[PDB]
């Protein structure tokens, strides 16, 4: 693979040119490997398992290798009831997340965090179907400067910052994380969604958040990822609520709908939308990504899609010279899986997929946190 800039210049293409050396290396190495390959990871790979069969990650049970990327969530870390102490269940979750992230970094994996941020008035729900009309219509407005919950929101960012700056690997370096907040904002299922705020409000929230974390709180081990769901067909629509090249490192999208038993038509839609992201990332010197995907199987309800991984997902990720740094599956949980373990339908198909040269799991990860010389 080849890039149009030298490693030593990477800082000039980053939201935070003062990032730690390992965070700069992560940006460079993701951009470089995206020319012809991509990392595959999974949300909660070290703590959430099909049928709660704990031990190795399900991807390692299946393939023999851990995933190349671990997804985690700030949800429990920012809960109103997380008091930081050992008896507290939310703190126990925070500590387990921290241990899994440090384990991932020590093994060389990439770490991505999303944030299922419970709305600020009562702190109980992030899904709009579960909150009141008043909460839906006013949650995001209330956290902007001038909003009645703005100081509350600053305190949540301060907790994200203190957690993030606490992540020290076994090598003594801070763990770089990709932070992907306010995702899927083109849908209506979260309170930061498009029916509940204007374009200007969403962009103001994004810019305030990046600047407060990077500048006020001096968080230097973070890359920033922007990701709608799949509700666009053009560059202009993808960019509708984009906060600007000074505020985004990773251009992502989430896509389950085009894979949900939609045939080759859905595969084509998924590839076309990812190509838009990939084209914009090439033009703006960003990293592109399919930040969430999967086809969820619950054997008492539905079955696997024949050739899903090899013929559907892989084709969408590669056809027409798509360039992405990584993709991530959602978690496996109880009787529902989106990556198989041995003996389940889609296991062979998954093996064929992960054997493709483009796919990078833990065993074939580059040294992502070392910058090569010029």
């Amino acid at each position: 693979g080849e890039l149009d800039f030298e490693p030593e210049e990477t800082r000039s293409f980053m939201v935070n040119p003062d990032a730690t050396e390992e965070t700069v290396a992560l940006f460079y190495n993701l951009k470089l490997l995206s020319q012809n390959s991509f990392i595959v990871g999974q949300q909660d790979a070290f703590s959430s398992f099909y049928q709660d069969n704990a031990g190795d990650s399900d991807i390692k049970k299946m393939t023999g290798s851990d995933p190349g990327l671990l997804g985690s969530d700030f949800m429990f870390i920012t809960d109103d009831l997380n008091d930081g102490t050992p008896s507290n269940w939310f703190f126990q979750q925070e500590n387990q997340i921290r241990d899994d992230v440090l384990r991932a970094f020590d093994m060389g994996l990439v770490n991505v965090f999303c944030w299922h941020f419970r709305e600020p008035f009562e702190g109980e729900h992030f899904y709009t179907s579960e909150m009141t009309q008043f909460q839906r219509e006013n949650a995001l407005k209330s956290i902007l400067p001038g909003g009645e919950n703005h100081d509350y929101y600053k305190q949540k960012l301060e907790k994200i910052a203190s957690f993030t700056k606490s992540l020290v690997g076994s090598n003594g370096a801070l763990v770089p994380i990709i932070f992907r907040p306010f995702h899927e904002f083109d849908g209506d299922w979260f309170w930061w969604g498009q029916s509940f705020c204007t374009i200007e409000e969403y962009i103001q929230l994004w810019q305030f958040t990046v600047t407060y974390l990077k500048n006020t709180l001096s968080v230097n081990n973070m890359l920033f990822a922007f990701s709608p769901d799949n509700r666009f067909f053009s560059e202009s629509e993808y960019l509708a609520r984009y906060p600007g090249d000074d505020f985004v490192d990773i251009m992502g999208m989430d896509n389950y709908g085009d894979f949900n038993n939609q045939g080759q038509a859905g595969v084509e839609r998924a590839n076309q939308k990812l190509k838009i992201v990939s084209d914009l990332a090439e033009e703006r010197v960003k990293i592109a990504s399919l930040t969430e995907t999967g086809y969820f199987v619950t054997l008492s309800e539905n079955g696997a899609i024949p050739g899903f991984f090899t013929n559907n997902l892989f084709e969408a990720l590669t056809h027409n010279d798509v360039k992405i740094g990584f993709t991530m599956f959602w978690y496996n949980y109880q009787d529902t899986y989106c990556t198989p373990v041995p003996g389940l339908p889609s296991a062979n198909d998954f093996m064929e997929f992960v054997s493709k040269p483009e796919v990078i799991l833990a065993d074939d990860l580059p040294e992502m946190y070392r910058l090569p010389p010029n």
